[PDB]
Parts: C-alpha cells; sequence; structure tokens
C-alpha cells in the first residue's frame, strides 16, 4: 500500500516546493533594488512562469494517481524546510544569493525523489525529472552572474557596495 | 505623512486577499470534484488568471508610490481575515458556496478602500476599483449557479445529495 | 419581377429571425441561472457569434440583390411569429426548453424558404441552406441535454427542482 | 435600499441605449450610400464592435451588483428616448448628421449617470465612465466630416447634392 | 459524353473571367485616381483577394472533374466578350462605372452556367453559385457609391467634376 | 533478436489501444446526452486530441526502431482486449463509467510495457510514460465527476434518474 | 417517415467512408516507402485532416437532423464495401494506385447520395456536396502523379522497379 | 464657459508632456552608454511604446470633447517647464537620474490636473488618472536601480565612475 | 576624416527631416477634418508607422559608423528647411497639398544624399534609398487624390468649398 | 526628360515580364503531372507568391515616380518577347526545363535594367536588384533537379520516360 | 568525483555530433541536387531545427550540471569519429546514403550514454534520450526513401542514374 | 570567366566568416559569467538569429550565381583570418572586447568584397551591403558598453574586476 504513499509524497512535497518558490520568485521581481534590478525583474518572471507550469503538472500528476492535492498557504508555511526570503527591499546581490542557494537545495532534494519513486512509478519520475532539469538550469542562471572566470574572479564587488558577496 | 500610508494599507491588503484567492481558486481548481467538477476547474482557472493579473497590478502599484511590496506566504497567512479552504476533496457545493461568500466579503472590503483613498491617491482608487469589478463579476458567476428563478429555486439539491445547499 | 420579391421576402424574414435570436441569446446569456448556468452562458455566447455572422450574410446578401435590409428594432418587433424570452432571472431548464423549440421553428420556416427561391434565386438558396445547418445544429446542442437514451430518460428533473422538464 | 436601484437604472438604461445604437449602427452599415458608403461602411462596423463590447460589459456589471438584465427587442422599442434611424438606402449626409446627433446625446445622458452613481458605486462609474469615452470619440469622428476649417467650412455639399448638410 | 464537356466549358469560362477581372481589379488598384482613389485602391485590393481565390478554386475543379485547366494570357485576350478596363490614370467615377458593369455581366453568366450544370454536376454548381454570391456582392460594393436615396440622388456629380456619372 | 520484437509488441500494443480510444472518444463526443452533454463533448474532444497525438508518436517510434505500424481497422477489432462502446445515444453517467474503467485498464496495462521495455529501449520506454501520463491524467478527470468528498458521497444520482451510478 | 431515413442512410455511409480513409490514409502516411515516400507522407497528412474534419460534419449533421451516429471500429469493418489497405511497408507507387482508386469509388458514391437527398434535405445534400468536392480533388492528387502528357506517358517506371504501374 | 477652458488645458499641457517624454527616451535609448546600456536601451523602448499610446489617447479625447490638439515640434519646445535631455553620448547613470527626476515632476503635474478636472470631466480625468499610472510606474522602474536595501545603500558608483551618482 | 564627416551629416539630416514628418503625420491624423476625414486619419497613421520605422533605422545607422544620434525636439525645431503645417482643425485638401509638398521636398533631398555617399559609405546609401522609396510612395499617394485622368481633371473642388486645390 | 523615360522604361518591361511569369506559373501550378507533381505544384505557388509581391511593388514604383503602369491582358500578351508556356497536361521534366530558361532569361534582362538605371534612379535600381535576386534564386531552384553531381549527372531520364532532358 | 565527469563526457560528446550535424545537413540543404533535390532541401532543413534546438539543451544541461561546454569549431574538427560530408554538389542519393548512416551512428552512440549516466544523472539521461528519440526519426525519414516493400525494393535506380545505391 | 570567379570568392569568405560568428557567438551565449552575463546571453542569441539567417541568404546566393556553398567545419577552421574565442567559462567583458573587435573587423572586410563585387555583381553587392549593415549594428550593441560619455568613460572597471578593459 506503499505504492501510493510513496508516490504522494514525493509529488506533494515538490509541490510544496514550488509553491514556495513561487511566492518567492514574484517577491524578488517586485522588490529587488539595484543595478540588476531590471535584468533580475525579467528573469525571475520567466522562473516565476516556469515553476507555475510545474506547479499545476505537480498537483494534477497527484490527482492523476487518486490523492488530493495540498497547495494551501498553512501547507506552505508549515513545510518551510528553507529559510524565508526577506521582506522590504531586496538587493541584487541579495536576489541572487539567496536563489542560487535556494534553487541548489530544492534540486538536490528533487533528484533524490527521484530515485525513490522510480521504481514504483517511472511516470511520476519522469515528471520529477522534467522539474529538476528546469530548477538546475535556474540554479545556473543565478550562479552565472558570479561564476570565476580564468580573467575575471567575478566576486559581485560591483553589485555589492564594493565588497565580495 | 499619512497619505503614502493610507494608499500603501489598501494596497497591501488588497494585495494579501488576492494572493490568498489565488492559492485558494488553485487548490479548488485541482481537488473540486461532482457533478460540476469540471466545469468549476475550467471556470476556476479562469478567476486564477484575473486574480492573478491584479495582484501583479496592485504589487506594482505600490512599488510605484514608493513602498516595498510583502508578497510572502508567512504574511499571507498572518493577514487572513477569511476561513480557509478545507483540504482534501471538494465537493462542488462546497466550492460554490465557499467563493459565493469569500468574493462578497473581499469585494465589499476593497469598495471601502476606494473610499478611504480616493481623495488622496484617485490613480491607486482607480486600481482597486478595477479589482473590485472583477471580484464583484466572479462572485456573481459563483452565485448564479444558485440564483432562484421563478420556475425553479435552484436549491443545488442536485450537487448535494439531495439537501438544499 | 416576383424574382426579387420571393428573394427579398425569404432573406428580409431570415434575417428578422436571426436578430430576433441574437436578442435572445444574448439575454439567455446574462440571465442563465441554476446548474447548467455557466455551461448555458459559454454555449449561448457560441450560437450568438453563429448567429451573428449569418445575419450580416443575409443582410448583404440582400443588398447584393438590389434590395435595402431591414434590421431595426422596431421591425424584430413587429415581425414577431415567435414567443418573447421571458425577462428577469431564467432558470437552465427554461433556457433549453425555450431554444429548443425556438431553434426548431425557425430551422423548420427557413427550410421552407430554401425550396421556394432555389429556382429563381439558387445562389440565396445556398446561404439559407447554410444558415439552416447551423440553426439545425444548434437545436440539437439544445435538444441534447433532455435526450433519451437506453440506461436513463433524461427527464431533467436535476435541473427542473425535481419536476420532468 | 436606492443604493441597488440607482446603480440598475443608470446600468439598465445605459443598456438599451447602446442595444439601440447596435441595431442602428449595423442598419446604416448595411444600407449607407453615396460617396463616403464605403467609408462609413467601414467605420460603423469598428463602433458596432466597441458598442457591442460595452453593451455586454453593462450587463454583466448589473448582473454583478446583483439585478437582472433587460436587452430584449421589446425593452428597446419601449425604451426609445431617441429617434429611429429610416429605414430603405441611407445617404452618407444623413448617416453622419444622425449619429452625430445621436451619441451626442447618449454621450449627455451617460455623462449625468455618471455623476449619479459615483458616490454610491464608483465602480460601476468607472464603466460608464469608460463607455462615455468611446460614444464621445465616435461622436468626434462622425462630427469630423463636417467640421470647419480656416481654409473650409466643410458645408458637406460635396455629399448632398450641391446643398450644405 | 457531354457531361465532362458541360462542367468544362462552364468552369473554363468562368475562370478565364475571374483571370480577366484579376488583372483589371490590379489595374484600377494602381491607377485610380481622385478623391476616392484610396478608397477604392484599399477595396479593389479586397476584391483581387477574392477573384484570385476563387480562380484558384475553379481551375483546381476542373483538375479535379478531369480535365487540364487554361490560364494562359493569350486565353485571357482571347476569350474576352467584355470590354478592356483603359490605361493610363483611371478617374475614381470611371472606375465605378466600369465595375458595376463588369461585375453585373460576370454575375448573369454565372448564374446561368449554375443551372446549366446543376442537373450532371451539382457540386461544381456549389461552386460556381459561391462564385456568383462574392461577384454580386463586389458589384452591390461599387453600385452603392451611386446609390439613389430619399434625401440625395448620388448623381457622382462630385467625383465627376460636376457632371452626373 | 527479442530486443527489437519486445520495443515491437509494446508500441504495437499501445497504438492499436489508443486507436480504439480514438474511436470511442468520438463516438460519445457526438452522440453523449443529459445534463452533462455539453461538457462531456468538449472534454471528449479535448481528449481525442491528446490521444490522437500519442498514437501519431507511437506509430513512428515504431517505424524509428524498424518495423511498420498496424494501425487498420480490422486490427483495432481484432485487438480489442476490451468492451466496446455502446451504439446510439449515451447517457451522461454511462460515458464517465465507461471511461473511468477504460483508461484506468489502458493506464495500467501500459504500466506494465513501461517496466518490460526500460532495459532495451529506454526512449520507447520513455514515449509509453509519457502516454500512461496523459491517460491517468484522463482517467482522474473522468473518476473526479463521482469522486466522494466529506460532504458529498456524489453518488451520480442526479444524473442517472435518481438511481446511484 | 422515409425523410430521415433516406437522410440517415446517406449520412451514415458517407460517414463510414470517411472513417476507412481516415485510417487508410494515416497507415499510408506512416508506412509508404520509396523516391516519394516523404511527398506522399505530406500530402496523406494533408488528406486525413479534410477528412478527419468533414467526417466530424458528418457525424453532426446526422445528430442534427435526429439521428445518432455510428462510428464504431465494429462498424467500420462491417461496412467495408471496399478493399482494405495493406498492412506491413508500402510502396509510393501502390500507395499511389490505391487512393486513385479508393478516392474515384468514394466521389461516385458521395455523388449519387447528393441526388438521392436533394430533394428532401437540401442542406445535407449540400455537405455531402462539400464532401464530395474534396474527395475529388484528393483524387486528382493523387492521379496526376500519372497523368499522361504529350511529352511523358509518366507510366511510373521510376516508381516502380522499372514497371509500369 | 471654462468647462471645455479646463479640459482642454489639462489634456494640452498632458500631451505636450508627453510628447517631450517620447522624443526623450527614443534619445535616450539611441545614445545610452555603459554597463546598463542595452538594458536602458531595451526598458526606453518600453517606456517610449506606453508614453506613445497615450500621447494618442490624449490627442484624441482633446478631439471627442470637441479642441483641435497642438502636438507640432514648435509646441514641444516653446512648452517645456523642464529641462532637456543632453546630446552626445549619455552615460547610463545619467539617463536613470533625469528619467527619475522627469517621471516624477510629469507624475506630479499630472496629479494635479486629474483633482482640476474631475468634477466637471471625470472622463478626462479617467484618462489622466490612467496616464499617472504608468509614468509612475515609470518612475519607479528608473528608481529602482539606486534604490537603498539594507544591505547594500546602491549609491551607483558601480556606473559611475567609482563615484555616487 | 571626412567619410565619417559626409555620412554623419547625411543620416543626422534625413533623421530629423523624419522625426519632423512624425509630428507633421501624427498632427493631421488627429486634427484633419471634412469628406476625406477619415480616410486621410487612416493612411496618415499607415504612414506614420513607416516614417518611424526609418527614423529609428537611421538613428541606428549613425550609431553604427560611431557617432551620436541627434533627435531631440530642439533640434527638430532648429533644422527646419521645410514649412511648418497649421495648428488648430486642417482641411482634407490642406494635408494633402501640404504633403504632397512636403514629401517631394524631403525625397529630392534624399536622393541627393544618396548620390553624396554612396561612394564612401555604400551601406548607409541602401539604407537612405529604402527611406527615398518610402517617402516617395507616400508622396504618389497624397498626389493620386487630385490626380489628371482622360474623364476628369480632379482639380479637388468637391473636397475644397466649390474652389480648385 | 529621359530620367522618367528610362525609369519608366525599365520598371514597365520588368512588370510585363513578372506578370507573364504570374500566369506561367500558375498554369504550371494547375497542370503539372508526373512523378515531381506535388513538389513542383508546391514550389510553383511559393514562386507566383514572390513574383506576385515584386509585380506590386514594381508597378507601385512606377507610380511613385509620377508614371501610371500597364498590367492589362493586351499588354502582357503584346509584349512577349519570351516563349508562351504550353496548354494541356504538362510534364514535370517539361516545367522544370521551361522555367530553368524563362527565369535565366528574365534575370539577365532585369540585369542589364539595372545599370542602365541606377545613375539616375539608385532606388528603382535597388528595387530592381531584389527582383533580380528572387528571380535568380528561383532558377536555381529549378535548376537543381538536373545538376550534375560527381556521383551522378542527374539527367532526368527517371521523370522523362527514360530518355534524357 | 567522476560523477560530474561522466554526465560532462556524455554531454559534451553529444553535444559535438549534433553541432557536426547541424554544419552537414546545412551543408547538404543548400547543395543537393537531383530529382529529389527540394524534398531533401525542405527535409533537411526540418531535421536542421531539430538538431539545432536539442544541440542548445544539450549545451545549457552541461552548464547546469556545472561545467562549461565546448561547442567551438576546432572541436567539432577535433572530435568528428565519423566522415565528413563531401563538399560541392551533392546528389539525392549520395545525401539519403550519407544521413542513413550518420543518423544511425549517432543514434547508437547515444543509445549507449543514456545507460551509462541514468544511474548518477537520471535527468540528464531523460534528456539524452529525447536526442535520441530524434535523431532516430530522422534516421527512419531517411531509410524510408529506400525501404524495401512487398511490390517493390525500392532499390533507388531512379535517383542514382540507373544503378542500386 | 573571372565574373563568377570574383562573386564566387566574395560570397564564400563572408558566408566562412558568419559561420565562424555563428559559433561564437552561441559558445558566448551559453559560457558568459559575471554581472552582465544575462544581458549577454540575451543579445548574443539575438546576433546569433541574425548572423543565421544571413548565412543562409550568403549560401543561396551563391547557388543562386551558379556555385555550390562549402559550409563545412573544416572549411570554418581551415579559413579562420582571425582569432578564435576561448574556451570554458568566459567573462563579460572578455565578450564584449572579443565583439567588439571581431565585429568590426569582420565589417571591414565586407565593406571592401562590396566595392570588388558591385560593377559586375550589384545584386550580391546589395545583400553583402545587408550584411554589413547588420554587423556594424552588432558592433556598436558590443561598443556601447564601454562607450566614452561626457560624465563617464566607462571604463568597465565594475564588470573587470576593478581594472580598465
Ligand atoms: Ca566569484
Ligand atoms: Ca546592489
Ligand atoms: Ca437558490
Ligand atoms: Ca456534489
Ligand atoms: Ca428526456
Ligand atoms: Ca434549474
Ligand atoms: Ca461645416
Ligand atoms: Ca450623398
Ligand atoms: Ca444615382
Ligand atoms: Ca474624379
Ligand atoms: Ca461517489
Ligand atoms: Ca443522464
Ligand atoms: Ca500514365
Ligand atoms: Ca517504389
Ligand atoms: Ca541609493
Ligand atoms: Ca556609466
Ligand atoms: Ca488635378
Ligand atoms: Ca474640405
Ligand atoms: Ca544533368
Ligand atoms: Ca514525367
Ligand atoms: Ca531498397
Ligand atoms: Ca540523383
Ligand atoms: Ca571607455
Ligand atoms: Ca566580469
Ligand atoms: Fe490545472
Ligand atoms: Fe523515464
Ligand atoms: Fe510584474
Ligand atoms: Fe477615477
Ligand atoms: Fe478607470
Ligand atoms: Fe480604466
Ligand atoms: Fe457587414
Ligand atoms: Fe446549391
Ligand atoms: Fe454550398
Ligand atoms: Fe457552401
Ligand atoms: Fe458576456
Ligand atoms: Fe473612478
Ligand atoms: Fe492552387
Ligand atoms: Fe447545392
Ligand atoms: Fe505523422
Ligand atoms: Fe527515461
Ligand atoms: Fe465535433
Ligand atoms: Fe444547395
Ligand atoms: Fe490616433
Ligand atoms: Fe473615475
Ligand atoms: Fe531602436
Ligand atoms: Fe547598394
Ligand atoms: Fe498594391
Ligand atoms: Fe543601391
Ligand atoms: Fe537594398
Ligand atoms: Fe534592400
Ligand atoms: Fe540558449
Ligand atoms: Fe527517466
Ligand atoms: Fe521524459
Ligand atoms: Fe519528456
Ligand atoms: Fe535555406
Ligand atoms: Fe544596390
Amino acid at each position: 500500500t506503499e505504492d501510493l504513499k510513496k508516490s504522494v509524497q514525493a509529488l506533494q512535497n515538490t509541490l510544496t516546493e514550488l509553491q514556495a518558490l513561487q511566492l518567492q520568485t514574484k517577491q524578488a521581481h517586485w522588490n529587488v533594488s539595484g543595478t540588476l534590478w531590471y535584468t533580475l525583474h525579467e528573469l525571475l518572471q520567466d522562473h516565476y512562469e516556469g515553476i507555475s507550469k510545474f506547479a499545476d503538472d505537480v498537483a494534477e500528476r497527484q490527482l492523476s494517481v487518486g490523492a488530493s492535492s495540498d497547495g494551501r498557504a498553512i501547507t506552505i508555511v508549515a513545510a518551510s524546510r528553507l529559510p524565508e526570503i526577506p521582506g522590504g527591499f531586496l538587493d541584487d546581490a541579495q536576489v541572487i544569493q539567496f536563489f542560487t542557494y535556494q534553487y541548489e537545495t530544492v534540486g538536490q532534494r528533487i533528484h533524490q525523489r527521484v530515485g525513490d519513486v522510480e521504481k514504483v512509478d517511472p511516470t511520476t519520475a519522469n515528471l520529477l525529472q522534467e522539474v529538476e532539469h528546469i530548477i538546475e538550469k535556474y540554479q545556473w542562471q543565478m550562479r552565472a552572474f558570479l561564476q570565476n572566470t580564468p580573467t575575471d574572479p567575478n566576486t559581485g564587488f560591483d553589485i555589492n557596495n564594493g565588497k565580495p558577496v
């Protein structure tokens, strides 16, 4: 009977993480500030759209394997497992640092769910692989702002008041 | 100095209410069940899209009058003022009853914010009028399922196991 | 000289009937109530669009055969030949019953106009056949809500307060 | 209790006037004749589309504030308050004169409804302002054919058989 | 064996007439002059597109009933049966007069072909009815510039140097 | 040599099942009757389109691994393994019951084919997982009409003449 | 009472023939081989789309005149009246030969149904004429690959291993 | 008589300010230089499009209330009331500073015009509120590049040669 | 060093002339009056769009050859070389006369710039040829309203109060 | 005065050649037969569209330099200078041979017109270069069917009854 | 540490193979000759687009797992492992033979990479499965030109100068 | 005979340079890092698309003048004449510096080819002018990141670790 239970756990846990990212990307989209604010405003809206699409796919896969989906605000708050994004005006370097970490953590967790369910539910595993793909792409897109190169360490001093990020 | 403060209060309070409706319409979209489940699945997705558009407009009007916007999950939970939507599978008659009440309550509250800010911030008042317009349309769209007519009281007995809703 | 006169009579009579259906479908679209209100709201808007397209085609065919077209409100009222749709909130079962009858009556009348003009004006007859096609499709779409089947008479008791429609 | 009553009166009266304009613009579209017939055929179809959109918005605002909407042909005829458009072939100069007057009269009446309801129903007032905007634009578009200029009074003699319009 | 022969004759004769109209509408589109030049430039391009579509449909119906289609320039010139459009700059009133006559003549000829083939080839008759429909609409669109009305004979004096057309 | 043979068997068996569903969804689309007829008409057309897309993908994957694809009507009839849909007018409750069962059975069979071929042909397994995903979504969409909830068992009595489905 | 019976017979017989062509064109689309395989792959997909559209129109015309439509696989097999398309890889010359014959036979049969029903049901006759039009166009499109010309008999030897087709 | 005069003054003054912004945003779009040049190139083109749309709406509202609109270059130069944008290559930090100030000043002036005309011309007031909305959004979009945050003052030193902006 | 200088002079001079035409076409679009007002309203908006596109292309070609572009309002006023368009309501005949002259003058000037730069900067010459093409097309489109024909001198008396233009 | 005369001669001569190609490509499109009939049907429709676009551009450039354009059928026949395309069914190899020659001849003639007018009318020369570009591309597209390669002379024996083309 | 190393090796090796196919399909697209040149021109452009899409996806998956991507021309040349496509004009039969082999070889190599990485990186394995799917489809599309059938071996003699391919 | 030879040399040399830029822009798109990585990612994709379009146009112009086109990877490597882009992660300042130089060099070389061929092949010269236009625009778009202004030298210190670029 832990067939359905394992699939549900992986889908529901991924759903809540995506919804948390939905609210955080949108929050950063509105409030990000600094040299890169508009670049990140646009980039975060793209991430928001991709995350939102997969949140709907994950929720409906849960209904498809026969379980209701819990997307309520109390459930997002109850099932954090990750830091909250600060309120107020948000600096561009802070947004980059925040999602570099958040996307990496979410991607790692999905990666393990994939292995957990691939035996009993390869079609769910397939969907979670597609979520992992996009979250890891988004992680790269945040990582690349500070990626070291042969000619420049890209410390971020220029977007962080002269101090490395 | 309560110029900005009055506008911010009206915008932020509306923003949180819209985000609460975002999560509730999406929750009902996934989990609604019964004779009208597909009708409501489609209708709730339309509401979700309209609510989501105005949530972004409200948040950016707040940035435009010079204040950050708080769209975090903890803030949605902290600033409820309305019932939560039940978890689990949701009956069509329950969804109709829930949003008939929720949209009416949200619309009434926006209606009062409009009067509060129209003197100091008519452009914000204009945006909140547009939000009120759509929320009240959505209220009608839920109300109409049970609207009494000369030939039929439309008690809802047929979607509520033989009992009036 | 009754060449033009026969064509004009068939086109003008069809034009007025289409315009009457335009106003009735739109009236039902706004005011329909009950379990099927949203289903019928959507369906009636589709009918409205198809009826409106053919009303313009019929009027311009009348101009093309050399006669002015009378689409005035007084002419719609003067040339009824069919019941009026009730005012006020309209029950879903009442809307279905109303258009099941109205579309059947309009279709039968167009069907006879086709035979009347096919000899002297086959191109007008061709247009009226296309109108008959769509009106008869719409009749089916209303009829199907109450169509008897081997497993269920579909009396409509569920959308008509427990009583067969 | 005259809250709803004042809003309903303003919405319903505007709805009937828009529907009257719907039928008149379409009638003029089919039957207009003369040098400017095609120019006006195209222009009147644009007006028809804008008027039709606002007729639906007005009717659904009426449902949104809790009242049924009366869009029946008998109601258009009963609630005239304006001249009827002539039947038969219509001269271009006659169409221009007719709508120059009709749009001005309708716009003035909406303008007063706006003031009547802005206190109790600013969101309805907002919609009626948008209707007033388009009707007054359309009035200009008809007025401009005969607008006096420094170099030419534009009497219309050229579209009215040598006589000023 | 005169089954195919009757269909071919009707299709080929219609094809050549459409191709003649193709070249004449395009010629008038480029060279028309006067007050209505731009109105007619646009209108004639619309006619050109509709005529061109039916020319392809007629030619392929001929291939479908098993005969090659002759759309060569020498065949258009050889099979005139109608006046040629003048070269040089063309006055707006001259273009209106020309196509009022040409479309009427072409429409009458198609009308008779329809009756000739409807017994042996109703599907070809159906296509020729659709051609007749559009040609007669185009005739109206040219006729309407000079259509007499109760208030104005619309003699065309204003587009023809003070003289009735 | 049973590499190709195992892949072919899984692809061909899935192809025939999809084609059977193609014809059954289309049959139900035309003939469904009752309160939910239009809801199901629309929903079944969506299913038809998704099933049709995957039928083409499955057939071309079979050609891609080097085998011809058998999509003939005799093969659909020969390779049933599932009930036939009744002829005649079909009740809405009967359609829901029929596809709830059919989609579940087809999904289970695809699920096992996935495991059978994932070792020798993971790319075919990947395609069959995508088919399983959509069939299981469609199963949910039919299941949800009768899904039990805390407030309502949703027996279907209202769409099945007073009797539970 | 043989009014409905004659229309039903013509519509149902045409429906089954179209559905048979649906499956055969799709089968040929997947499996066709040789020099012209890709040309025919594309062409057959176009035919498939046109045939599929008319199959839906025919089925819904049957519902519109008040009869259920039988589109089940057993009915396609039971009501053959035409050869089956071979299974396995299909040569380009074989596909051309097959549909040249099949489309001609189907077109001839529809042609007679048109005459049978035109008196009692001209609107159905109109639809069947449109089906005949497209089937006869498709016949030409297959015929043209082997059409004799003054300079070349087009025997097909080049697509049929040196032997005339 | 100062009804029209007050509306005209508010519309014309807004029109000239929008046209001045049109030319300045386009000038900055072409000539902006530095780290943010491409970000601002894109952003300024978006502003240009929104400003251009409202310039046309304002001018046509002026025609709609019965007055000609003055959009000539001499009038833009004559009615400055704001600094001119420098010629030559423009630094990104200079563009941000320039429009942060310009949009704030224009927004404040429109805000007062709204109050001036809302009594006599609420529909004009409504349009000017929509202009104020977009100008204030654009002000935020320029302001955000230098917005102070808890972790970073965003002095702009990085886009202004090491010196705070 | 007069390589860049010759290209810059030709590009900048063309840019200013296009921007002057931008403002003049838009001014005429809003204020044109008389029989042809709507025809010219539409035509002038098309010209405005084409002129605006080439203004951006010319400005960016200037940046591409390494020089900043001066599109400021003071520069348009300073670099007139052509008459200003009158303010106030503008008669249709006056607009036609104005742009007939203005487009001819601008086209002639561009024509000479092309020859000046074709040796040192053929790619700039290529762009200026494309500008010349469109300006000369627009000149024709204004010229054609008064173009003499064999049957009618088209004096414009009908759009100019009985007097030749 | 031979400025205009040289431009007119080059434009008019090109216009007539394009119109001749219009009719010939369309004739070949309908009547082409053989193995490549459908390939050429599609390709010739693409050529037809490109040729038709440039025919309109050439004619309007003629109006733009101040001369009427002669696109009449008699002028196409009078100004041949090239062979006529045969009537009747046309073999694929014959169509390829025909346009290989025709496009080469037309391209060579345009090429010389370009040099003739480039001094006095570089903008016309620019347009004729664009026509030459497309005609020479089309020549390649016909040439390539018989282009010799290291491994195959591509004699065309397979599309020409065993004989080299 | 060979986690990343195994994924990188599989992604980079696939990337280089796709880029090699990009250049080869484009080369064949331009230079292919013979009876099938246009068929292959079109087909190869479709392959080019699909290959190009997956090349970008593979490169960005490499960035997503934390490694730079090497898409330089020297790397394509250095990492051949497959024959080069001949220069000069290319015969249709040669292109078919070339890609039949090349796509098969590339597909086999991707197939093995999938198994190599599926344990440590199932999301990368998922992407490589999608690449394998399209490459194997393209292989079929080239294979089908010479696929043996019961009625015809399809030796290719007709596209290869009388000799089997 | 050096007619074709001069055109071929100019086209082929331009083709190879464009293909080299294709691979370099795509390489920079994937691997660029630092503050401007996303700005350049987007900008480089736009350049890639424009370069790719002109590469196809240049190759097909070569086929149109009768010569095969060499777009093979070995030819790109053999015909360098320009530096290679570094492998590995690429800093934003390095990408800007690289393409500022590369686009300038390519543009200068095309500029000379234009003069070389304009006499014998003005249509090829026309195409190469269009390539020069876009390459020089792209050069500006890279140059502008470091363009000196009156208020800021834009040394790039902020994107290059504190050191001028
Ligand atoms: Ca770093
Ligand atoms: Ca910062
Ligand atoms: Ca009730
Ligand atoms: Ca229920
Ligand atoms: Ca019943
Ligand atoms: Ca009811
Ligand atoms: Ca006047
Ligand atoms: Ca008149
Ligand atoms: Ca008259
Ligand atoms: Ca005239
Ligand atoms: Ca149940
Ligand atoms: Ca039922
Ligand atoms: Ca033959
Ligand atoms: Ca063969
Ligand atoms: Ca700051
Ligand atoms: Ca700077
Ligand atoms: Ca004149
Ligand atoms: Ca005038
Ligand atoms: Ca050869
Ligand atoms: Ca042949
Ligand atoms: Ca073979
Ligand atoms: Ca060959
Ligand atoms: Ca610098
Ligand atoms: Ca850097
Ligand atoms: Fe959903
Ligand atoms: Fe999988
Ligand atoms: Fe936003
Ligand atoms: Fe307001
Ligand atoms: Fe508003
Ligand atoms: Fe508004
Ligand atoms: Fe119309
Ligand atoms: Fe007919
Ligand atoms: Fe018909
Ligand atoms: Fe028809
Ligand atoms: Fe509506
Ligand atoms: Fe308001
Ligand atoms: Fe065609
Ligand atoms: Fe018929
Ligand atoms: Fe397919
Ligand atoms: Fe997989
Ligand atoms: Fe259907
Ligand atoms: Fe008929
Ligand atoms: Fe405008
Ligand atoms: Fe307002
Ligand atoms: Fe630009
Ligand atoms: Fe040039
Ligand atoms: Fe044109
Ligand atoms: Fe040139
Ligand atoms: Fe050019
Ligand atoms: Fe060009
Ligand atoms: Fe990319
Ligand atoms: Fe997988
Ligand atoms: Fe997958
Ligand atoms: Fe997938
Ligand atoms: Fe290409
Ligand atoms: Fe040139």
